[PDB]
């Protein structure tokens, strides 16, 4: 008579008990969760592992007790979720295994959980991927821990340039892309659309350098990373994270830089009217609104854009009316190509998503640019299908208290005058207006003009562009 | 008392877009053969009064005769057709009106014309954009007057490397790709999937240089180009064709270098039997079995390298076993963007598509990249639904004619002993297998071992190669 519902009240299941399905599993967990912090605080405890006596305790309350737990599952789009990984899920596996996959679909506006899907099929594998394990996000760490906050501390702007020459770890290793070295100074825009390492490895150098508190945003957004210190770090070395987590992050971008914290219960009611849990609604204003929005528009150009991800082209042929929604996204492929992520959002939802095997083995080179994308159009297409106005139909738009400069194409500062080999320059050329989340907009043009590079670097650079 | 015919006898009409590009190839065939009956004869064939005397008694032949005239479409093909232009034609619009439309399916042995599309609604408009459009190609001419002619010459390999360096047409204007002067070296296989510009320039020019024939392998697959004196011919400059034409030009690559001509009426026959006109297969080699089968190869990444059409993304959501078919093909795109051009084939069959507007002004940025490509793709399916085994599983491979060498990388010849500003150099560094259509492969590295490029140029990219050893 214990009982969990889906959000409009329909009964998923009564809870029992027995001595000898991942949404049964996923909502007990979290609703046993919420039952516990209210019991050791009914009991006024801060004391210790046991514990852990609360754990056992907060299972009794509910299997005993009558309690009516409200989720936030719709549960029409949960369904067609488990539909689409049904009928598409083969559209992963790529000659490399059977192809797990996790994906969380979430409410911007609230934080909220509105479907998941756990897994490939629950009787053949029953490992919860979308709230369970944990694997690196790799590159789709880069908007969130590297540029996001370097934009937000007034240290860039969309049209920034970045160096991504050639340049080493500590110990010797060349910084790696794909077989790449490396290749020369790019825009933001590129550094993201492609992805390229260099450029993130040192716009997080520079946060370092300039004592930013990257500790201090993560942490708002719920991440939890052990240690900061790793040169790898904006690459998503050293972080390990679940789905849901993960798309509470880029519903922090998507929501103009306002987190609200995932949630699957939204409300625990007992038999007598005593209500012994209900969300409150706790904004966070993580980055900035011009930071947020800035970013939405580079995210924009990296789906468009096509570089690392089919998914557009893929969801065109789908449903090309969905196709024209404002969709933002970044992708992610870990070293070995053990792990593919894909974000996406638009105004309304996000929606994230994991692919890799069990066992850490690897992928096929093109998981993630091609079957991930297209697997996850098609789940975006059922949703949609469920839902015909889920997504929405609103854009996103720069923040008014965003600040435009016009600068020059080749180093992203405003035209000026340097000095060049001990020899003065007036520079000019083509422009272009750069977006900036400060107050004074963009500098003027001065020697070291990107984020990184070494002397042979600039040297090199500022020659051709003196090629004027 | 007169017909018109499927391939398989099932009856047209009595003699939309399909009625009167069927009699418009009839009547064609019909003079033909009343001119030779009456020994007309050249000069005589010039002269315009007797030009419409002869249309207008070719005409009145087939209302007047009992001609059986049997075409090569298809039925079912045809209208799978008909109705995915119908469903599908709104995914061209882009907000520079309603675009226009044509595509060919032509057998890739016989060149048989299987079906095609005239354009969005005949009943709105009426004009043929299968058979009489004729809009430049653009780069979708590369294939053919550039780098195949080159490679059947001896003169390239897969991997030769060719410069895109700025440079400068003789009036001193720069080559442009979109706004873009240009980069440095790059292989062929780059150069065809981007799609540059300056690299087919240097090809072409080099085919002067050595005296190429090059009219002589246009001619063969039946295409008329009035003046070969014009530096961006291999970007489409001066040529104009039909989408029909241009299919059969696509059809001799993929038939590994042999043309046959393309046609919708393979026999007339008179009220009692006897054969006014009937097909006859005279097929020419055209480029050699290794040329062709080369191409093959590079037109393969041409499309899943996806740089120019995201057409292999879009089959792949449709349908997951279509898009495993081998399928190779080449975009082009006009200046200013005013046609857009995908070529498509398997082994067994070509398709070829364009769009545009009836008065030439320009589609948007992506009709191309996207918007026909996507439409391309569903096209392609309603094919396979209404026909399942017509596309075929096999593949393209390379002939055993064709010689294989190992190249440096970054110079696209064997490496070697080469003098570089005095100073002679060893040249070692990764390798390469690199497909060529002469009888001694690659040769070894010279200081021009590139199509193209200046002197300024090449002492930019040898300082790379050296300062890399
Ligand atoms: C981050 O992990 C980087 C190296 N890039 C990608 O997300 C990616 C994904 C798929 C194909 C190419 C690159
Ligand atoms: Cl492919
Ligand atoms: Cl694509």
């Amino acid at each position: 008579i214990s009982e969990i519902t889906y959000s409009d009240g329909t009964v998923i299941a009564s809870i029992e008990s027995d001595m000898l399905d991942y949404l049964y599993f996923t909502t007990l967990a979290e609703a046993q969760e919420r039952m516990y912090d209210y019991l050791a605080q009914r009991d006024n405890v801060s004391a210790e592992a046991t514990q852990k006596f609360y754990r056992d305790l907060a299972a009794k309350e509910i299997e005993n007790g009558g309690y009516k737990i409200t989720t936030t599952i719709d549960q029409k789009i949960h369904s067609a979720m488990q539909s689409a990984v049904a009928d598409y899920g083969y559209l992963l596996d790529d000659g490399t295994g059977r192809v797990e996959v996790g994906n969380v679909l979430m409410d911007n506006q609230t934080g909220a959980i509105l479907g998941f899907v756990g897994g490939r099929n629950y009787q053949e594998n029953q490992n919860n991927h979308a709230f369970d394990t944990k694997r690196s996000p790799a590159s789709t760490t880069k908007p969130l821990l590297a540029y996001g906050i370097a934009i937000d501390q007034g240290l860039m702007g969309s049209e920034t340039i970045l160096s991504n020459y050639p340049t080493n770890f500590a110990n010797g290793n060349p910084i790696m892309y794909a077989n790449s070295k490396g290749t020369g100074m790019m825009t933001l825009g590129e550094a993201l659309n492609y992805s390229w390492n260099i450029p993130a490895y040192w716009t997080y150098r520079m946060l370092r350098e300039n004592g930013v508190d990257v500790k201090g945003y993560m942490e708002k957004m719920g991440y939890e990373i052990p240690e900061y210190g790793i040169e790898s770090l904006p690459m998503g070395g050293g972080i390990e994270v679940t789905v849901a987590q993960h798309t509470n992050g880029y519903q922090t971008l998507a929501n103009n830089g306002v987190y609200h914290q995932k949630h699957v219960i939204s409300k625990i009611e007992a038999a007598d009217g005593r209500v012994v849990y209900e969300y409150q609604d706790k904004p966070v204003q993580v980055y900035s609104k011009a930071t947020a929005t800035i970013m939405q528009g580079l995210l924009r150009e990296v789906l468009s854009s096509r570089v690392t991800t089919t998914f557009k082209s893929n969801l065109t042929s789908l449903n090309p009316t969905l196709a024209n929604a404002d969709w933002i996204g970044k992708t992610g492929t870990t070293n070995q190509d053990e792990n593919m992520w894909l974000m996406l959002s638009t105004p309304r939802l996000t929606l994230g998503g994991w692919i890799g095997h069990d066992d850490n083995h690897s992928l096929s080179q093109q998981a993630g640019y091609s079957n991930n994308s297209n697997y996850m159009a098609h789940l975006v297409n059922a949703i949609q299908q469920a839902s015909p106005s889920i997504w929405g139909n609103e854009r996103f738009a720069l923040d008014p208290s965003v600040v435009k400069s016009e600068v020059l194409k080749s180093t992203g500062q405003k035209p000026g005058k340097v000095s060049v080999e001990g020899k003065e320059v007036e520079v000019t050329g083509s422009t272009v207006t750069s977006y900036w989340a400060n107050k004074s907009g963009a500098p003027a043009t001065s020697y070291r003009f990107a984020i990184g590079g070494s002397d042979a670097d600039y040297q090199n650079a500022w020659s051709s562009i003196v090629g004027s």
